[PDB]
């Protein structure tokens, strides 16, 4: 049995599981797919800093990163690549998912394009 | 935001959690936690072991962990114990739940007392 993840959130959806080495993707939407161009098998199991990019603000990154380390909601905007190389404003928005005890246990997140 | 992880399922439920060490209950249902006599912050965090008691047969056991380690569908009955010390039979229920990369996630129990 495959565990039903989307019933834990028509958007770009993103769960992570920073309980394993490198925080990776462990469920995405295929709109996600769809948007940045990739398979599923090129995605489950990374980290999605894949969709950083050459213009990328490095501060934009760093501001993520302590994001996620105060467990908090928080959205930004970052500038993202598609496998392609054609860049995107992503509007990413981040909040922590605790188990009953209280622990940590994903990160969900809700993308999509600002134009 | 908790997790609903009930989601993932008028009976006695667990979930365990293999990767965290000792492979603790993450979720427990209210059914469970009343046929057994304990409150959710005893049990928590815990091997749901604690149920086994003085009279409990090792090879079942044993046989529950390699059942486990195999990554199956398994049933069992084994004596477990409340926690006034009253003993029941306890038909337990055990199965596999992956995420969609393939990995292994929780695991789900379905327990009954036999009478
Ligand atoms: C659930 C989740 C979704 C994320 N989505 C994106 C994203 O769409 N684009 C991006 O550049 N970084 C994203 N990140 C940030 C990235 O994985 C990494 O945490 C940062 O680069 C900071 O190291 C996400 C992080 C998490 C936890
Ligand atoms: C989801 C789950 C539920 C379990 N429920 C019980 C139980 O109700 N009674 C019991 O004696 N052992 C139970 N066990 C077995 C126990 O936690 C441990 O794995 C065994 O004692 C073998 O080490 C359960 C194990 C899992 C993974």
């Amino acid at each position: 049995d495959i565990a039903d993840l989307r019933a834990l959130l028509e958007m770009s959806v993103v769960f992570s599981d920073p309980s394993q080495p490198d925080n990776p993707m462990i469920y995405v939407s295929d709109a996600f797919l769809v948007q940045t161009g990739y398979t599923l098998e090129e995605v489950l199991g990374r980290n999605c800093r894949f969709l950083q990019g050459p213009d990328t603000n490095p501060h934009a990154v760093e501001a993520i990163r302590q994001g996620l380390k105060a467990e908090t909601r928080f959205t930004i905007d970052i500038l993202n690549y598609r496998k392609d190389g054609s860049a995107f404003v992503n509007r990413l928005r981040i909040r922590p998912i605790y188990d009953p005890e209280g622990n940590l246990m994903f990160f969900a997140g809700a993308q999509n394009p600002v134009l």
